[PDB]
């Protein structure tokens, strides 16, 4: 009830990990559809939930998740515009996916899973 059907809450927040490839604009486009977004991850203790929680899931597959670099800054930003910390930024157009533990960068034209976040009620 704070969260759709086949989806994890976490605090005020609710997940959907996908068994599904896509690229970066297609994942966030399938996250639109369901009212959500791209994964962000504004905080260490929200990176813990996620890793914590893709334990779960067999393999280790990569995720897209709501991070950008701009081609003319090499600048990373959450969907919302805002900053990731210095605990939240990729791996050395690229986009962010989440694999393990671990924040990457890959070129966004690639096939990846995704995972989509809204707000709980
Ligand atoms: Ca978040």
């Amino acid at each position: 009830s704070p969260c759709p059907n086949n989806w994890i809450q976490n605090r005020e927040s609710c997940y959907y990990v996908s068994e599904i490839w896509s690229i970066w604009h297609t994942s966030q486009e399938n996250c639109l559809k369901e009212g959500s977004t791209l994964l962000q991850i504004e905080s260490k203790e929200e990176m813990d939930f996620i890793t914590g929680s893709l334990r779960k899931i067999k393999g280790s597959y990569d995720y897209w998740v709501g991070l950008s670099q701009d081609g003319h800054s090499g600048r990373w930003l959450w969907q919302d515009g805002s900053s990731p910390s210095p605990g939240l930024l990729p791996a050395e157009q690229v986009c962010g996916y989440v694999k393990s533990n671990s924040l990457l960068s890959s070129n966004c034209d690639t096939w990846k899973y995704f995972i989509c976040e809204k707000y709980a009620l």
